[PDB]
């Protein structure tokens, strides 16, 4: 079920994967030209840019009337800087050809052949879709957690495909995980440019050195008995969870032991069962969280056995809302129920006694 769907989806983000591993260090040397603000004040790279446009006209080329919902828009950015995007992904295109090519499979075609600047600012803008709970869209954030990427540190590349409001495929690329930096081992291969993680629902999740995504590896969530010896998931952003009321939650659940990273590689590792409980309480309730920013991992959680919901409520999230979850706040764990319920009713409480 949906086979052609997941060979797009997983070799669209192995591609731009390649390509931020690859841009990482010269978007930070060069963080006075590649480097944009948007209207929150949140950064905005060539990168980012790049990994949307490999991944939108691949599934345009394949699926020529699919609806995107993506993070980024081309207006206003100027001509050298989507020449800047257009080179980027060339010079990915060298690397890539030469060791990662896949049999009988387009990027690109007639239709959409990714050759010019407008070519660029036309496939970005196919991600205008603004979503809902009817009919099948995908869900692209194509570096989630661009503030790790500019950090050098952790970030993902995510891909979903919602159907009727439900994540039906999901894809993560985590391009800089080393699962030896947590207390696992690393697969052959992994060094080139990390791992990438999918799911389809009702069939597993599954994992694979990016560079390899022929061999799949399945992965399922842990079963630790005490909280006492679990472990956190937590961001690293101190505006993007509230870490203080997250350390509340913790000290009350005896747990000791926690792991920051940013983007949905956290999701991967509860996943893997390298971890226990994904936390992001909001500090301010009005925020609405993206749905590109949970929708890969919610598929990839939920086949691999674990649960997921919002801070509060306790509540499945529902990704037929539009561009948001109306929601607040999101927790994720191995379960089972008895465990998930404790800690979303520990949030619920931290939050109500503020
Ligand atoms: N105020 C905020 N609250 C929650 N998430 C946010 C906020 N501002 C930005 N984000 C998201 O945080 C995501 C990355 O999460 P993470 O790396 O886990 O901290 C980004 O993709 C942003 O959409
Ligand atoms: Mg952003
Ligand atoms: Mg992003």
């Amino acid at each position: 079920a949906l086979e052609r769907e997941l060979l797009v989806a997983t070799q669209a983000v192995r591609k731009a994967s390649l390509l931020t591993k690859r841009i990482q260090s010269e978007v930070i040397s060069h963080k006075d030209s590649t480097t944009i603000t948007k209207n929150d004040n949140s950064p905005v790279t060539t990168g980012d840019y790049a990994a949307q446009t490999i991944i939108i006209n691949a599934i345009k080329s394949n699926f020529p009337d699919d609806k995107v919902v993506g993070e980024e828009s081309s207006s206003g950015l100027s001509d050298a800087f989507v020449s800047g995007i257009l080179n980027e992904i060339k010079a990915n295109d060298e690397v890539y050809n030469k060791n990662y090519k896949k049999d009988d499979f387009l990027f690109t075609n007639d239709q959409f052949p990714l050759k010019s600047l407008e070519d660029v600012r036309q496939i970005i803008d196919f991600g205008n879709y603004e979503g809902g709970r009817k009919g099948r869209f995908w869900c692209l954030d194509p570096i989630d957690g661009t503030k790790g990427f500019l950090r050098g540190e952790q970030f993902a590349v995510c891909l979903a495909l919602i159907v009727d409001g439900v994540v039906q495929l999901g894809c993560i690329g985590c391009p800089n995980l080393v699962l030896s930096s947590y207390g696992a081992q690393d697969l052959k291969g992994h060094e080139s440019f990390g791992y990438i993680f999918r799911a389809v629902r009702g069939l597993g999740a599954f994992y694979s050195p990016s560079s390899d995504a022929e061999s799949w590896t399945k992965i399922h969530v842990r079963h630790l008995k005490d909280t006492k010896d679990m472990i956190t998931l937590e961001g690293v952003e101190k505006g993007h969870s509230s870490h203080d009321e997250q350390t509340a939650i913790k000290n009350k659940l005896n747990i000791s032991k926690s792991l920051h990273l940013d983007s949905q590689a956290k999701y991967c590792l509860l996943a893997l069962g390298l971890a226990d409980v994904y936390l992001r309480l909001p500090i301010k309730l009005s925020y609405q969280e993206k749905i590109w920013d949970h929708a890969a991992g919610n598929v990839i959680v939920h086949e691999a056995g674990g649960i997921h919901t919002d801070a509060m409520e306790d509540v499945p999230l529902d990704f037929g809302n539009g561009r948001t979850l109306a929601t607040k706040g999101v927790i994720a764990s191995s379960g089972p129920r008895e465990l998930h319920d404790l800690v979303v009713s520990t949030s619920c409480d931290v939050i109500q006694s503020r």
